[PDB]
């Protein structure tokens, strides 16, 4: 290695006075940018359009924290016939000096972590905490995949050798994809899914959420600064399905990283699946499609510890995350205790702008909102509310902690993902009641379990059948090379963000021999 | 490691009186055995059926070297049922008891190497050489893959430590699957793509080709004596699309290997992207679907080792291998000694009845002739006959080896697979235009170049876009673990077997940690 | 790996406010409990006896600081069952998990440091840093053990290959053993001596040191928080030797691990030769000793440094360390200057209540006191006391630091182990004759150099026999991990602790062949 051995980016938990000062200095800087308009960046160069975006503040929507150019069937177009000019000659760049370039675009991101962070704050709704963890995590994506990018460096295939021959297997990247980002995670996921193809050689297409278009432009400004070559990487904001479903569809596209919801990547994988007129191979789409994770809790477990991971786990960013403990699994012991210990630390929770830094912020639009709403309408015929359960005072989004209680293990609020604040209690009989009802939903991406007995912890590691399993902890906040993340099921392809492997997704090997 | 480490099989040349003795001894049994009538395996037992299936001597197609059982609907869901029971404690077997029992296979497999391959002189019509390489290559799967599961053994991922915690990755088999194995290398291709899923704690459900389903079941017969527990390893002749379709649309089939016609491997990939009624999974698919392989030649390369190497890329199991040379390009200084030299060679090859070990044997069957006899004819009016063209005297199969030059880059017999003895021969200026025609057809699976010029040789291992290259030697016959196997773009999914990474593509991971 | 690279325990030196704060809540919470009484643990239960055992506080030796039950035969009878019983499953659980229940048992130990401290203050007289040294080892041992165990996991013997054949060794646990531990590390060498051998799969009865069971009795509370199975540790106080003989000589006691005098040492030794009525095995016997050791200072040193250092190594813990430096060997040039420096250092350390944090508190109880002195009284007929030599006042233990000078070589105060604060300094002609008086004893546990002369300590490296020796530093206080502790000749078996070779002792390797 050539750099110094790779560790995450530590989280700001603003404890100090300067740390304090310095974000509040940043959302200053952030919000008097609010009039800021971003273009596309196509081809190396910021391409502005006829069309705009509006990104209004969840905390406030009747602000406008700044606009965006709206991409259209011709511009995907542009950017795909600019990705694959650029593929043509970055696909032969010496890994080193790939790699190299991710770490100039690592510190050039870690220098701008506080106007990242307050960018998300105004943009997406995050509280201080949850941002700086979204702008730390996505510098450890940077500096985790430019180091990883090198173990697959010319030649790195092991093979048998034959005499009087030369054998020598070597991977090279496939060329331009799409990538898809979320709105929950638009700092860290976006900069992952698009550093970790590009890293190895790939060109990409990045389309941001909606909802996350101006701090997606800022990552751009980012890998602008950095150097990446024109057409390397490309910026489309866009509006509904047009561009996705163009490029998803396209001859021409390689492969497809998406991740979000269900019901699209359904969609994406059925599409991918299918040879477009003209087209000249298989698609490779990666899919990372949410849960309805469980935390269970037996009666030998320390329940203070529990109740306080199941509240972060459950409302961290107001339960918009795809690791979200969205299900309370508590044996017959370990329900009232832990129940009644959930309840009052939830009703603790402050609710407010996202900017003064709130326990929970408002969920990201109108729409979440409507769909939170209608879930808490359907879980009032499936169980019991006991907490919250409605909207808040104020324009901003803002949707109370809920819990329901006595919730039915194949209830709709007890299969169907929410992304809101609202937390399902089911009571079990015993531990193998909690795992049976743990593994029955269509998903399996992130599970917990709190409790003393050694047995039941190693019976879950070997039976809890999710990708990302913790143990007397929260079950969010996977970190980058520490927790491999991604999922079992409808959950995804099981694409391991933060790990060795996910490279390898978008390579291909060669083998060639030589007799002499 | 505790056993020696792999080496190919070798290969039997028959040219001592020894191994003359044995392969005649061997013969005569197999022959004597002609009408044998073999079951399906499902559950660890042979179950018959009342409709059957009857399997031809392609050499003689009045002679029926054997027939079997026809599995319907129902034998395939009892065989699914089955294979969902057996991986429930199949997955949980320690790595090192897997791969003992596929070394105990492969040492089963290896002393039945003269029958087995008497076995595909009879029904599929290889030579001696060619039969004998086919079942040598089926030990190599064997034993390299059951060295290379270890390599993921529990737990195998490597991540990054954090303080107070521990954090463990590891691998997991998918689950029942289903193989839709191809009737030219009905023992080698078959065992890989079911023991390389298996090795590692996946279950299969197997369907043999219609034209080697005896070939088929002795190789379950092997399975059977070794040991696999019941329901492990399915075996499921059938006729038509039935089987297949059923079990690549259902919602419990897992995950599909496959390697066949580009036809069926589009419908596979299709299929495999849709999510059946109940599904809970996004289905694995790997297809292996043919190529229209080239093999360059420039004024630098020794004309005469050239000229044998292409007479036995393109003719060898008369040119019924998807790495077979299809496509003959030689730049305009190379034109007329190479094309003189092997037609000079191409027209002292032998072709009768596979017993008497002729350098050719018949195609495999009827609708194969008809059709290799139909791409003659379109042959006729777009490139030139210069050798063979016709079927020959006799009941079994047999085309002469072919010959067509002057023929257009885009031309139907220049761009799609054939699959017979059928050589095209296109005439190039310079090599950059040999490159650029070799590139373009919509495959990638194998190709050579014949040159003495670094430069030519070095530029091709970077350009000529196929997954195996090879320089100044024929371009068939990749070795286990030498030559990972494998192609680009309509040549499949890049699924490299007789590779390490080979078996990642039956595993997923999960990531577990525990605060302490 | 799966967790941090081990590292060692901070020992607390109660430099801040907030440290001392702790150590005096600490105290007050032990002191508050000194009513409290502490069953038997057998078979993952708390088990109470008719009769007591009570544990005074040697620093005021009429205020009990506990009690605990007494285990008879039948007591130890029961343990050995339900050891037997444990071991059954204990020894098949995946070494991964056995591991990870260390890493919590570790865990848990760290969280309960400053009453573990506080119980050793008042409990066995140790002082403030003393006491954190200890806890900070035990920790330091379950740390280290849990790591080296999956050095050994299955199948961790490297073989040589045969052909046709898998050949498989593997190390398994031997079974049920038991520990007889020591007073002056209560904690730490408990805690080693019961953990290294469970961490690979075998069971223990533990039998805490008279001396100290109230403080080995709440390491058994942190080993049932943790979890173990049943069995798998048990915890038997007692008094005299019945419980020790009963299972030392028992036919069904696998192994025997031994920290302690010399007499007692010689006396295991010998019953584990014997084969008991009925034994079908030979009893592996592990002993640590004792020692006589010595620090040699040439007239080359740094006097200043070598007297600091010697002080440290004969008074720490009141010279109740195997590794206590009882002995000072002082060539000709630097017996003046270094006695003299050694006399003023020692005359001011303070001696009293060890809760005030003294330079020595108490020897540990009324017969050490009464052993100690009467060395003293034998000591006044060898050599000159030239310091201390006498009882202070008070009912606590209390010695002052004692030093003799002008002591021959056999003297029995330069020959047998007193385990008191006692120094006997010896003046030799050159460093030959130094090495030569050092290396004569019966003993070889510890031993110091100070000097400045490279020929000397690389001469010193080679010949001064003793399993652990230091240059220009403090001879006690082994870190694990770091300086694998155990000697040569009557200081034992040489059974390194804190070393990966010491987990060896309780494993037995089996060959396993398979021939194809
Ligand atoms: N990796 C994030 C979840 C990302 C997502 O919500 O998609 C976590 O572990 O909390
Ligand atoms: N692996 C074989 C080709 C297998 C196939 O035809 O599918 C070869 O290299 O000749
Ligand atoms: N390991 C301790 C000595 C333990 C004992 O006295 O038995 C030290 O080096 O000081």
């Amino acid at each position: 290695m050539t750099v110094e051995p790779f560790r995450n980016e530590p989280i700001e938990t603003f404890q100090t006075e300067e740390a304090r000062r310095a974000m509040r200095e940043a959302l200053r800087r952030v919000r008097e940018e609010f009039g800021r308009h971003y273009p596309l960046y196509i081809g190396g160069e910021w391409v502005d359009t006829k069309e705009r975006m509006v990104s209004l503040n969840p905390s406030a929507p009747s602000e406008v924290v700044g606009t965006t150019a709206k991409a259209g069937k011709a511009e995907a177009e542009a950017a795909l016939e600019a990705a694959w000019k650029a593929f043509k000659t970055w696909k032969d760049w010496p890994q080193e000096d790939r790699s190299r370039l991710l770490l100039k675009a690592a510190a050039l991101m870690r220098r701008r972590k506080r106007e990242l962070e307050a960018t998300l704050v105004y943009e997406v709704g995050k509280n201080w905490v949850e941002a700086s963890a979204d702008v730390a995590e996505a510098i450890d994506f940077i500096e985790y995949y430019a180091r990883a990018a090198l173990r697959y460096r010319y030649p790195a295939v092991e093979v048998v050798p034959y005499p009087g021959e030369d054998n020598e297997s070597f991977y090279v990247p496939l060329g331009a994809g799409v990538v898809i980002a979320p709105w929950n995670f638009p700092v860290a996921i976006f900069t992952g899914m698009i550093v970790g193809p590009v890293a190895v050689g790939n060109t990409v297409i990045a389309k941001p959420a909606e909802d996350a278009v101006v701090v997606g432009a800022k990552v751009f400004e980012i890998f602008h600064e950095a150097g990446f070559p024109p057409g390397v990487v490309n910026f489309l904001p866009g509006v509904g399905e047009e561009v996705g479903a163009y490029l998803v569809e396209h001859p021409r596209i390689r492969f497809i990283n998406f991740t979000g919801s269900l019901e699209v990547g359904l969609k994406i994988y059925e599409a991918a699946g299918r040879l477009a007129p003209g087209q000249t191979w298989f698609k490779r789409a990666y899919v990372e499609t949410g849960g309805k994770d469980a935390i269970i809790v037996d009666e030998t477990a320390d329940f203070d510890l529990a109740a306080e991971g199941v509240v972060v786990s459950a409302y961290g960013f107001q339960g918009q995350k795809c690791s979200a403990a969205s299900r309370l699994i508590l044996t017959q012991g370990a329900y009232e205790p832990v129940l009644e210990r959930v309840l009052k630390r939830a009703e603790r929770l402050s609710v407010g702008p996202a900017e003064e830094n709130p326990d929970l912020g408002p969920v990201v639009s109108a729409e979440q909102e409507r769909k939170v709403l209608s879930y808490i309408e359907i879980g009032k015929n499936e169980g019991q509310l006991v907490l919250g359960g409605k909207r808040l005072e104020g324009e901003g989004y803002f949707i109370a902690p809920t819990v329901f209680t006595e919730v039915p293990p194949k209830a709709r609020i007890a299969q169907e993902e929410i992304f809101g604040p609202v937390l399902s209690v089911i009571r079990v009989k015993d531990f193998a009641e909690a795992l049976e009802v743990a593994n029955d939903t269509p998903y399996g991406l992130t599970g917990g379990v709190y409790s003393r007995k050694r047995e039941h912890l190693e019976w879950a590691r070997r039976e809890f059948h999710v990708g990302n399993l913790y143990f007397n902890r929260k079950i969010t906040g996977a970190l980058v090379g520490v927790q491999p993340f991604g999922g079992f099921k409808l959950s995804g392809t099981n694409a391991k963000t933060g790990a060795l492997d996910y490279l390898r997704l978008f390579l291909e090997m060669k083998a060639v021999a030589e007799r002499f």
